[PDB]
């Protein structure tokens, strides 16, 4: 007596943006933004980070007396750094090309160091000088990775000493000269004025002098001591002269495990996880192309956006509102098998029903679009943190502004592309459930007579076997002919 | 006893483009794009800029002669440079770190200027040194904010001068050192040969030794002056030593009020006016997210983009030739909405406008309208930078990623224009024909359709008849056996 | 009597994809990314390259004896270098500001030598040295280009000269600094300690100290020798002034023209032929946006991603199947004249057709996305690639991150716009058919019976004329409307 034709509705109440509408309740909705982490710094495939507490690179490198717990120091995953470290350079002074050091340190997870120089090797020499400022239980000391070189009785001699790299890698090397306050300091720690430190190897030449001049007391000293670093190659040697203010080596750091890593600036400790992306607030554990908890990031990560939802929509539209009519007035709430279907009523009872066919194919279609607009996002491993000195502004600026151009770029793309889907998608919808009714119509033909609101009653009497051939689409219109005929005069 | 479904249609010329069709005549657009410009330079929030007219940064930081009427600048917005200031470094040399000077000029206001060494304290050289290259009323000059110490009688004792800094605010400090032409020069003015002048600070070392060496004359001199800069902190202190060519700073510069600014290149003079965002050929006033006046611009301005028209189909198409309904083309005699019915029975035909379809569309396209315009990001900045003869690669790495920007914007703008446009075009079919198809749902067997656009009843309907069609309570029962009687003879 | 609405199918196996769909078949596919080169290294606008071959810029540039055939050297568009030459500097040493050198040096497209201080000026001094680091034929020699100063007899007055820019362009000079191994050999070729190189024009002032001490053996040497380079502004004059360690220059180069050019760094040999967009590992000749060779290019070239398929549908769905069904129940093969038709079965004769106006509408439509999407993208002359120190890898890194953020922002907008606009064209085929489809049934009315495989039987006996009418667009309704009514009712 009657067949009809509408759609699913549920309880729902999640709600999808337009680019026509805003503040739309649908069934069903897929969140593609990442808003949650788990608060805790954690490791990266397995490998523990270098956590190196209040001391700073420098510190590290060079031994301050403070930092005597990473002497011995076994793989990582990256470098986790305060943003005001405490424990530097005991002894003030600089560090030339600190930032590049930095960035090389930024691609190795391992060292291995390697006495190259041995303090008892310079028999015509002091080798145990040390200052109140890097003080250990009050006595004067030094750092435990260079050696401070002074005239023996009253002699300085010049000072040779070279190293052929047969490690088996690259090494790291570094020295530094030292700056006094007054003519007096030099004199009676070199006893001779005019000196020299020259360094070579078969890429590098230079040669520096000490000046001396009376400069603002830090850590309560007027002198400075300057340092520098080189990359000796395999079977290369390194050559060092001096006549005075020479700080020697005494360890090299040669490379051993190489790789992908990054510094990253935070306040916290280590603990017992394990992740792929991890961010200063806390790691990232999702499938999802878009994330909003922190720029800086290390680690396989997804895009940053600045979007506060991004949600995508995969079901229908929810009209609660409802014999029973069809699509025109709204929703069904009592058919739960499928998105788009039927609900027939003939002297064998009443009851509703799903069509598979559109139903699947609706499903395949929108599942695809979910997939085409997640999988074609390319995820690497990148680190965003950079590090540039005072007098490299410009430099810093250019960074940033890529930085911001990609975010704004990004940002406006995604926002975009999601509005016009969730238009194209729901417009889908309503297609598919009018095909659906022009199809049974068609099949129908004049036997039927169209309600209006959204389905028709049947100009004969049938059973459950016709409404199942309406529903399987294989009506013979021919057999009802002459009998639904004579009702409709 | 008919009734007519169609849509609207006036004298406007606007033209749209869209992804399958050109030069699409539309009854209402919005252009998304700003093409003009006041043409005079303003105030930026109220602050004139600073004007610094023949002159260059280095003039009015140095103190030129011909600069005198820089002294006492007061409060700027952004600071009006010309492409090659005549009034420079008259005496001939060079400046370090010009350019990371002119980056920290962008980032400051008002400024402010103390004395930290008076020009009086050297009671033991002289400094009244001048020039002819820096000459007023003929007489021999020089920098007003320099000192210039030469020996006095026929000594030159060493030089010294500290100054804490206990202003209030970071401090930007300017010394020199003179290179001479010959050593006879070197005599007449100091009366030692290799001398040092030595500056340091908590951060600073610096040492320089002149050089003397022929060189061509430049402004009739063969010697020439180098000038650095540092920026001194809170409570820190810088010192000076030299033992000749060394060129006192008098004043020391310091900053009094941050924020945004920048340096624009231009020919022109500042007019009684106002704005928020400038560019070198004027003003902009607009709230539109893309504009095309010139790449350099400082305030917060519109997306720059390379495109000549972008315009937004906020409305329907153009096709006035006719009664008849939407098949055959719009009316004219509607005048109070965008989709309508004309009405015609026994008691005086007339038109009328549909409400409900019209208030949805026109909210939908205004919705979609503000998304385009209102996800656009716009934030203070100064596009624009300085890099010297020897930076090549930097210059060419910014002037890169600008493009490859502009390239994006560009080509997205145009495409989301069509896109959208040929969405709009086809809404507005969609939303005549789903009026055309309630009306026929709803009128049922009772009426005949006429391919035209309206239909010819089968029974005698007045207007309340008519007002219930468009209302939407039409009354199958009341005619059916009326309406049917007429239909089978 | 009857007349099906439908489209066109055929033979194609070319597959598109969509948001919705994946594999989909098309009649008439487009494909907007190159994929192919011819292998060989071509001229740049009918200009051959320059052919360093083994020897490095700064080699050719001071005249290494191993590239004498370097000496003069026509017109190029741009250089071809080798990732590790084997004749550079013959005398181990550096090279000052060799990057920007380089950067500058690729925008030059001709040199011109021009002689600025000969070598029998230098009347006071011995300038017939030379090493056995670069010999030839066993015997030792020196760069070209370059003149070694040395004492004459137990002297070395002070050596000045002087040159002022009268060529009429701007001009390179390169000058050197010798850094012995100990002071034997300073007293050997110089007769003095403590000497002094200074450079003076109106712009540059440069001072220069050499420095002895041991370094390990480079070609056999433990001294190295710096280089540095300037620009000379026209009518301006260069000052050279030394005490000894003094590499003075004895040519000068001078830019003729100045354009877009750049440095490729392949291994292959320069072969006849002419494009205007070149890669290492071939030629582009192509008309699309996108390419995916190499991502380094010299020249007008399309856009580079990361893509191996982009493929805009143009045609329509094909399915093959198809009295003879309509647009319902699937695409018709013998209609081989268009896109959208009918197909009439009468008394007369049947036969297949083709409607006009439909398709030259809808291939204007493609036409017109298909050059919307090609010609809005913006192509211009770009030479991808630069070279950094190894001090300045901040900067190298920089450059990557720029260069793939873009990369990717390309592909991914590449990407979604061709599934999206494969799902329009393909909406817009079966909204063409429904509309051709409902504009006839409502031209035509009642007087038929819908049969809903996509075409309609008629009530009365239509001839050929009505036929071309109702194909037309000028159906009469009331000619037939009696007569139609008479057999409908039985
Ligand atoms: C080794 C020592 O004690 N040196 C001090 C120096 O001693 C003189 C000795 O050389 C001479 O033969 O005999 C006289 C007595 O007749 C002295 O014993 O005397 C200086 C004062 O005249 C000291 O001055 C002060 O030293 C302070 C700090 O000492 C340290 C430091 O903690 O930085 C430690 C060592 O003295 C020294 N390290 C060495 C030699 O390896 C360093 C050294 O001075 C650095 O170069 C400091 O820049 O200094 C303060 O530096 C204070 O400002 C200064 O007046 C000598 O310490
Ligand atoms: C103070 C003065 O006039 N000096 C000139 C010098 O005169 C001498 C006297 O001071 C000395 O005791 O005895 C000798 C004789 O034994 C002189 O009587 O004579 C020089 C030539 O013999 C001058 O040469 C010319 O100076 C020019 C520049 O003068 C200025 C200038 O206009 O730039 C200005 C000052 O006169 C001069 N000195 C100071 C302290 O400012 C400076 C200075 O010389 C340089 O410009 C900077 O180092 O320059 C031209 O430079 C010209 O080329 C040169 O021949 C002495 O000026
Ligand atoms: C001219 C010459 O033969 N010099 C070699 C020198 O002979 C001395 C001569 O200068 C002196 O007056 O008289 C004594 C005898 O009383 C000698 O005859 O002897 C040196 C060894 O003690 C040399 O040693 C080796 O030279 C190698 C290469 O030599 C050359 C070269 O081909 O690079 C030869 C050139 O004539 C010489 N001069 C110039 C102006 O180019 C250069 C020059 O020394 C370079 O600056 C080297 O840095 O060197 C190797 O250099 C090897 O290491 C060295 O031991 C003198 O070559
Ligand atoms: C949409 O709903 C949110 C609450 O989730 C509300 O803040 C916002 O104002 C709503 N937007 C409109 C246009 O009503
Ligand atoms: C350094 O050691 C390698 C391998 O033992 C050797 O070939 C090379 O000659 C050595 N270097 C020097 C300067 O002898
Ligand atoms: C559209 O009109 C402009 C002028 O209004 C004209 O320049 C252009 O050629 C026209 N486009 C076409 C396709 O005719
Ligand atoms: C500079 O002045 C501040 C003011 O309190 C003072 O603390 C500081 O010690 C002074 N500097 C020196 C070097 O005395
Ligand atoms: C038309 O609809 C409105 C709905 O508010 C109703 O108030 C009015 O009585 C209706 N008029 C007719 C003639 O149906
Ligand atoms: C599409 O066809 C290709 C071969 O042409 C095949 O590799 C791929 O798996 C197919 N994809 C689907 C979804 O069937
Ligand atoms: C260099 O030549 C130009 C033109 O011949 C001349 O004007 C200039 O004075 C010359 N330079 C010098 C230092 O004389
Ligand atoms: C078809 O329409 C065109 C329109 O001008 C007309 O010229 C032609 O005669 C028509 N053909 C028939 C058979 O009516």
């Amino acid at each position: 007596d009657q067949i009809c034709i509408g759609y699913h509705a549920n309880n729902s109440t999640e709600t999808v943006d337009t680019i026509l509408e805003r503040n739309v309740t649908v069934t069903h909705a897929k969140d593609i933004l990442e808003k949650t982490h788990n608060g805790k710094l954690c490791k990266l495939n397995g490998i523990p980070p270098l956590e190196l507490g209040d001391c700073s690179i420098a510190g590290w490198l060079l031994g301050n007396p403070e930092c005597d717990r990473l002497l011995s120091v076994p793989e990582w995953s990256y470098i986790m750094e305060k943003e005001n470290p405490r424990d530097g350079l005991c002894y003030p002074g600089s560090f030339n090309d600190y930032e590049e050091l930095k960035h090389l340190l930024s691609s190795v997870k391992h060292f291995e160091k390697v006495k190259i120089l041995p303090k008892d090797r310079w028999t015509q020499h002091t080798t145990t000088g040390g200052s109140r400022a890097c003080a250990v239980s009050g006595n004067p000391s030094f750092f435990r990775n260079m050696v401070w070189l002074t005239k023996k009785g009253s002699n300085y001699p010049v000072a040779k000493g070279s190293y052929n790299n047969t490690s088996g890698e690259q090494m790291l090397i570094i020295w530094g000269v030292h700056h006094p306050n007054d003519e007096t300091e030099q004199r009676t720690l070199y006893q001779n004025v005019g000196t020299y430190v020259s360094v070579g190897t078969s890429t590098l030449n230079k040669r520096s002098t000490p000046d001396i001049a009376t400069r603002p007391k830090v850590n309560g000293l007027g002198s400075r001591m300057e340092f520098s670093w080189t990359l000796l190659d395999m079977w290369d040697t390194i050559n060092f002269e001096s006549t005075g203010n020479l700080i020697a080596p005494e360890y090299g750091f040669k490379i051993s495990k190489r790789g992908s890593s990054g510094i990253m600036k935070t306040e916290g400790t280590l603990e017992n996880c394990e992740t792929k992306c991890q961010t200063p607030l806390g790691a990232i554990n999702t499938t999802l192309p878009f994330h909003n908890v922190h720029p800086l990031t290390i680690g396989e990560c997804p895009k940053y956006v600045k979007s506060e939802k991004l949600v995508l929509a995969t079901g229908l539209r929810n009209v609660p509102q409802i014999a029973i009519a069809g699509f025109i007035e709204g929703g069904w709430q009592g058919m739960v098998d499928g998105w788009y279907g039927y609900h027939h009523s003939n002297d064998q009872g009443s009851g509703y029903a799903a069509d598979k066919e559109s139903t699947q194919k609706a499903f395949d279609g929108i599942t695809n679009k979910v997939n085409s607009v997640i999988e074609k996002m390319n995820t690497q491993f990148e680190a965003v943190g950079k590090e540039f000195s005072n007098l490299e502004r410009r430099l810093e600026n250019l960074n940033k502004k890529m930085e911001d151009g990609f975010l704004d770029v990004w940002t406006y793309n995604a926002e975009l592309l999601v509005l016009m889907e969730n238009e194209r998608t729901l417009d889908f919808h309503d297609s598919n459930v009018k095909n659906l009714y022009d199809k049974v119509r068609m099949q129908l033909r004049d036997n039927v007579k169209e309600l209006g609101n959204g389905c028709f009653e049947f100009y004969h009497k049938c059973d459950d076997e016709c409404m199942n051939s309406v529903k399987n689409g294989t009506y013979d219109y021919p057999k009802y002919e002459e009998e639904s005929k004579l009702n409709r005069n």
